[PDB]
């Protein structure tokens, strides 16, 4: 059914909830506590970790040494008189899954850790840049545009598949080949066919994602080349460069934390009974009446730091700054001038010298489901004229060359509002980048 899918999404969302009040009172967290999302993100960690179990498929985690194996935790940030202190708690993975489960009436609900990972993978894709990693891998750097779900922990399995753009599938393929390349034995043994199975649906997922005819048909060949090595890494940059312009489709799911959840199951709201859906209306109201609080450094600005937080928020930095200054009726900047830096706070800060704010998530309209840059066009025409040429390539460069809105008021979308953007201010989040790369 369409309402019973809405039931299953809505009873995950209980869930979360349930399971960060519970936690926000073992924690003995204020109520202003239990809405910084710096804490939520905290107690969403530790529940990944606590099922994870050190397979780095909910998230991923570096070892220290004396480290109890069997306990997970995470810095908590508690007020007294306005001044944060960092306490660092470790509890019991055993015992963080028993409030979990509890909080799910019992069940595991996988759903809803995975759904808090996506979140997370949001939230990085949004404060920080993969540049680097993408230049040590040999592809293009302006690329970034690319790069959605590359955060995911190494062992996410087909969940996170949905969400990754077609610059993440294609550098993990290229990586497979890389040591395929340098190491005999991993195409060999069942140790071998064990990666190969992988090669085939990574190949078939990324194909699923191009929506031309001739995309689709050359990752076949990359697909069925039996052993590949440096000639099929030359064509998955070329699909990388055809994707900036014939873009592939990837989801992009609103995933909120559960420092929003959680306040708003405690306001009676059972999104079983009136249902929830990723897509729409929904998690735009829950942003709108919403109150979450984030801590703040010196100098920051605490209305950039709002804007990449409500963009993780709807999974928006992938889209145009244009469409979504429109949306969110002012204008959504790009990251490169931002005052602002991550939501997490490292190790080494002043925790002395931190403030806290309350963040502005609320956008004036909703939306459901403009030229290139001159970076993305010049990165994806740059072919390899140099090398190779061929039947398909030579088409889908030919197709290169070649190249709704509502109030919330309107509820169910009857008055689409058609936009009006200002074509002086870049369209893309990366123009000019200046944040952070990711580790």
């Amino acid at each position: 059914n369409a309402t019973e899918i809405r039931a299953s999404v809505g009873k995950m969302i209980d869930g979360i909830g349930r399971f960060y009040i519970q936690m926000c009172t073992e924690l003995k967290l204020s109520d202003y506590e239990g809405r910084l999302i710096q804490n939520s993100l905290t107690i969403e960690r530790m529940v990944l970790s606590a099922f994870d179990e050190r397979r780095n498929k909910y998230l991923e985690e570096h070892p220290s040494a004396g480290k109890d194996p069997k306990k997970t935790g995470g810095p908590i940030y508690k007020r007294v008189d306005g001044k944060w202190m960092r306490e660092l708690v470790l509890y019991d993975k055993g015992e963080i899954r028993r409030i979990w489960r509890q909080a799910n009436n019992g069940d595991d609900a996988t759903a809803g850790l995975t759904h808090m990972m996506i979140w997370h993978s949001n939230l990085n894709d949004t404060t920080y840049q993969r540049t680097r990693a993408l230049v040590r891998t040999g592809m293009d750097p302006r690329m970034c545009s690319l790069m959605q779900g590359s955060t995911l922990p190494r062992r996410s399995g087909a969940a996170g598949a949905a969400v990754k753009g077609v610059g993440t599938m294609v550098m993990e393929l290229i990586r497979m080949i890389k040591r395929g390349i340098n190491d005999r034995n991993f195409w060999r043994g069942e140790n071998g066919r064990k990666t190969r199975s992988a090669y085939e649906r990574m190949c078939n997922i990324l194909k699923g994602k191009f929506q031309t005819a001739a995309q689709r048909a050359m990752m076949d060949q990359v697909r069925e080349s039996r052993n590949p090595g440096n000639a099929e890494i030359e064509d998955l940059i070329f699909l990388a460069r055809s994707a900036l312009i014939l873009r592939g489709s990837v989801a992009h799911k609103s995933c909120l934390p559960a420092c929003v959840y959680g306040p708003a199951v405690a306001s009676g709201y059972d999104f079983e009974k009136e249902g929830y859906s990723l897509v729409g209306i929904d998690p735009f109201k829950l942003l709108q009446n919403s109150q979450v609080y984030s801590l703040i450094r010196p100098n920051e600005n605490p209305a950039h730091k709002s804007q990449l937080v409500w963009m993780a928020c709807n999974s928006a930095a992938f889209e145009d700054l244009r469409v979504l200054s429109f949306i969110r009726g002012t204008k959504v900047s790009p990251r490169g001038k931002l005052s602002t830096r991550g939501v997490q706070i490292a190790s080494n800060e002043n925790m002395d010298a931190m403030e806290s704010s309350t963040l502005e998530l609320r956008s004036r309209y909703w939306a459901i489901r403009l030229p290139f840059d001159k970076p993305t066009i010049m990165a994806a025409f740059t072919g390899n004229t140099e090398g190779r040429t061929s039947d398909m390539r030579a088409e889908i460069i030919r197709m290169m060359e070649g190249a709704g809105v509502f109030e919330l008021s309107d509820e169910k979308a009857a008055n689409p509002i058609v936009p009006s953007f200002d074509m002086s201010n870049e369209g893309s989040y990366f123009f000019g980048d200046n944040a952070e790369e990711y580790d």
